[PDB]
């Protein structure tokens, strides 16, 4: 198994750690956040989305004891201090937001892991690599991104799509559920002056961070896609809406065909296919990070599209940072 | 001063109600519809979305007092009974939502009254008018549909850019408030699965009016434009999200001008211009029907683009009601 | 096992289907409603609260096939058509609101099913019977009311504190979960006009079930307990704030060790009893009607406290519509 | 005039700010924030609660122009160096929520400025004022609270009922409008761990700070009324529910009368009375500090009551500082 340290106890780093649970390659040793440890099992057994943690949780001498596991608990602000390998940690995932760089993450490999994925895209040349995108590109580098949820939406059907029929150009939007950055009434928000209006009164127009990341996971795409979102009064689970024009000419059913074949195939557990009249509860707990919504989408004609897939932003982006985590270790 | 019956007091008829106290060329003489007038008073007093009724409201022998006028109030399921030459009406709002076909309508006609506006689109081929798409073909028909509110956004915005750089094609999708067919939580909706889902829970594909309704406006761009809607948790305005192809070079910048010339020229009070971080609240009351959001749109080329407007999907509507009452009484 | 008919496939029927899959003790083997079966399998298949149906749903001949076994769907509006015989029910639940008087749910007998128990407060003097306050006094009656899901978790909570502590009187407040009686937006609602104002916009006042049934059920409290409801904008789960002024003196530490008991002991898996740090959808899916919050609650002194208890009004309440299915057919 | 400066552009700096423009015996002429001008304008200027800005909002040279008159603008963090009697400063309206004791808010007067009204209950013994309890108790002192929203509803209820009937004891909940201080999805308040959870998901049991406010107010009832609250789903409004024990008995119709002769008297314009059907959205800007809802009360007996009183906690509140300020100034 591999030992995992999770650097950022919010709502990534929660998720990943409950979807760690589930999982026999990946073990969770130590958890790195400023919360009590107390504080830290009441947000792991408590959650307002996904519901009560199965298992049990309790604190002993500071630090957690899951489902009879001790877990290390520690408050470092520094995380060259973090001391990782006497936890044996082989990977990190640095799920705080603040060390986007290769230069930050690169102090969890001085503090003894051998390995950091950031949970969001970084900020410098750091490699981001997407399941069903472009894992098979990754070429051994100890610091790497998974990119971000919306990306982890975009390309696997980016992808199908241009495979099959040429992407000429295409404009996406998601309506994205509400987010720990927004605000419950018009606050500050100085840096992102839409994102502080009370989200659960509006429509929120906002920048998308696959807008700058899909070209770099797919470089045949690179120029041919960009995007907004609108952030929309829901607590999770959000939907791009991709408008594509295409190469070659392909009727509706033959594009359903197509997705279809990826998500029992290829990209299975990564693309998922449906044709119920789904909503975006039906999401509440996906770990597919891209589900194409066949009666959803509409074609204007056979090369020019409006393609829908709904993606669980909590549920499936924390599942492919834990594959993004044993991918790096084979 | 034209005088106006409506039939049907639901969200459309009250907000019409209440737009037309504000115009002095139209009188608001007669409401139909199955509530005691102390109800539809206490729903004229009181609105969750656009506040207390600025004026007063009394009930006087079983018909309403509005600032001290006398509106009559009845509770005919048959139109052809409403008898609205007995209060001098000359246009109906139809708002009922049941009579949207020639026959049906024009037996306000028999009941006295010399026109008919349809508020919603007309389901046989009653002629729409859309203020900023076609009000100047407009020519003498007593019977007329002012379309919907998403069609009353999407074509204002569709002509000023296709008049000026060419729609090839398009592909529409507007975020939509929640609308009373929706259900509180998980109901019935044999005819339309998704929308019987609780609207306050959920992202919701839908269908648009606009999608039909845009063509016969515009019949220029017929077949060139279709789109879809997703229903979210807000009470009261919605976003048209518009995906074109154009077939001459425009760089964002010459977007821009070319619709605030058209929101500041001759389209002024239909389509607005803005390049502020707006929110949908912003344009709760909104009286235009389209307001251009520069800031929200995104080009991905010369040829290729995403346009962003926003409508009070029950202000700007209603008040284009009335628009349409006062063009054709010209 | 006891077969069971369901008439009414609304949320309380929906979530007695569910909560059956997990008792050995009853099978579902009929539903009747004025829903298709591909639309019943939609509808059992996703929910917005409770997320997707833990087995398989097929439709087959017009029938439904659930877990592998046949579950015999009508659309009859009448009924004493029902022909329960031919499918073995003992017990239907009457959950389509429309059938709360001896009279009408009688039908089902002449039907062939061997006894009914209603899903909502009785409209006739039919007994009504709630788990932890009376389910003792059941005596042989084949028409039986579950009450409602507010008096399923003010009576138990409600019995133990007059058991021990003595209520002289007491007033209470439900703070509500919408229900599908609202509206969406503001609209119609003509015998009860704060009831039809927009739910996700508003905190609404509204009568409870509660304040005429629990002293239906607890006789010793008639007279003693009144109360009202707050709607409020959640999907799900709500919340009794219970004031009351005690005949004997108590702590509140000395209030908290007897409900703890009653929870441990002879009220277990009806009243439930936490100290932690809870919020409502912490009781999403909960199978207690009653959970103790005791952080939550207040005393003024050793005679006047304001006691605060939680329950699911879908799950808690289906769950022991069922039980007193199981405890009539001992 | 009263010229004033306001500390802090929150949720109730700016509605103090708006609530002036519309009184002409205060005139707020400089606000010191850590946010640019520019992005004041913005948060002055459009309000998802309360709608666009009435008026006009320039930016020249780092200062704000509202409809035509200069507001000094300044960023200082601490309150000694703002130089209040370089604007001529006679009040600050101290809205950070940092400086609520004696030693911090009168760093304002050695600024300049001659008194301070801090818009939240004193943690230290600053008095505590709200308009209807004891405003006439002001004895000149130069630092004074105007105590909190929930205070401002309560204690005028409260003090009509005892003077008229003698509370024995009470216990009250206020089912309250998010707040600032919540989140918008789970996340970190190590303080307070409820009110972390996510508001838009959750009815969430707090404190009120009217627990330890109201006694204060008003010294016959100390001791003899507590409570706590009920954070809900909603932008803006909030309800207090109390609950009291009668020394005299009184009708409920006698209950009525003399409250609604304190809203037509004494305390109009702070205690207001309705018989309507109202909703939350129904007080949304209204100005009163506690609207009694007549029909939603009810009554157990003669001696024992459940009273209802809505509150805009942002609007209400903010037009009793400006009176705390006037009053103070006379
Ligand atoms: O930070 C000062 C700027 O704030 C706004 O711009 C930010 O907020 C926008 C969303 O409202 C983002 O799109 C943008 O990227 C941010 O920089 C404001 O629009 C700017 O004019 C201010 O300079
Ligand atoms: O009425 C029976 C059909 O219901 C569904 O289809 C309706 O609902 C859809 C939205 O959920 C609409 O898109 C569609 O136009 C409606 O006809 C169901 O999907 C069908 O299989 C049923 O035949
Ligand atoms: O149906 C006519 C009456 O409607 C209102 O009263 C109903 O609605 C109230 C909630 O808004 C309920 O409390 C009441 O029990 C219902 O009867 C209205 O308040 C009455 O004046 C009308 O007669
Ligand atoms: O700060 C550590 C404590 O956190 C919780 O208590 C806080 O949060 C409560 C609401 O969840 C408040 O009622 C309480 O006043 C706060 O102190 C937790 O309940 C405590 O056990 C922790 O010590
Ligand atoms: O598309 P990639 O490069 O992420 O590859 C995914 C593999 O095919 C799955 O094993
Ligand atoms: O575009 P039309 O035909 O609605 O004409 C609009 C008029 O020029 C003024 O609104
Ligand atoms: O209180 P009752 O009469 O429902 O009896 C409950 C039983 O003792 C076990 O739940
Ligand atoms: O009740 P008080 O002391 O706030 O006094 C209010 C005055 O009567 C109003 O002028
Ligand atoms: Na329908
Ligand atoms: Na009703």
């Amino acid at each position: 198994t591999i030992k995992v340290g999770i650097n950022g106890f919010g709502r990534i780093g929660r998720i990943v750690f409950r979807a760690a649970q589930k999982r026999s390659d990946i073990e969770i040793v130590a958890i790195n956040d400023l919360l009590d440890a107390d504080y830290m099992a009441y947000m792991l057994k408590y959650d307002s989305t996904h519901g009560r943690f199965d298992g049990t949780v309790e604190v002993k001498d500071g630090h957690l004891i899951v489902n009879g596991k001790k877990i290390r608990v520690t408050a470092e602000r520094d995380p060259a201090n973090l001391k990782w390998d006497e936890v044996g940690v082989d990977v990190v995932a640095e799920a705080t937001g603040l060390f986007l760089t290769d230069e930050t993450a690169r102090k969890h490999i001085t503090a003894g892991a051998k390995k950091v994925v950031m949970t969001g895209p970084s900020k410098d040349n750091t490699p981001m690599f997407v399941k069903g995108a472009n894992f098979d590109k990754y070429a051994g580098q100890d610091i790497v991104s998974n990119a971000s949820c919306t990306t982890n939406c975009l390309a696997p059907l980016a992808k199908v799509i241009n495979d099959n029929f040429g992407i000429i150009e295409g404009l996406m939007t998601t309506v994205h559920a509400t987010t720990a950055t927004q605000k419950t009434v018009d606050g500050p928000s100085h840096k992102d002056w839409r994102g502080g209006r009370g989200a659960s009164q509006n429509i929120i127009p906002s920048s998308t961070g696959a807008a700058k990341a899909v070209g770099k996971v797919l470089p045949e795409l690179n120029g041919k896609l960009t995007g907004m979102a609108f952030r929309v009064p829901t607590p999770n689970v959000s939907v791009v809406d991709l408008t594509v024009r295409l190469e070659k000419a392909a009727t509706y059913e033959q594009i359903k065909a197509a997705v279809k074949a990826a998500a029992e195939g290829e990209m299975k557990g990564v693309l998922g296919y449906t044709e119920d009249d789904v909503v975006s509860t039906d999401f509440n707990g996906e770990v597919c990070t891209s589900v194409f919504d066949a009666k959803a989408g509409i074609a204007l004609n056979d090369n020019f599209v409006k393609l829908v897939s709904w993606y669980d932003n909590e549920t499936g982006y924390s599942n492919k940072v834990l594959d993004l985590i044993a991918h790096i270790s084979k």
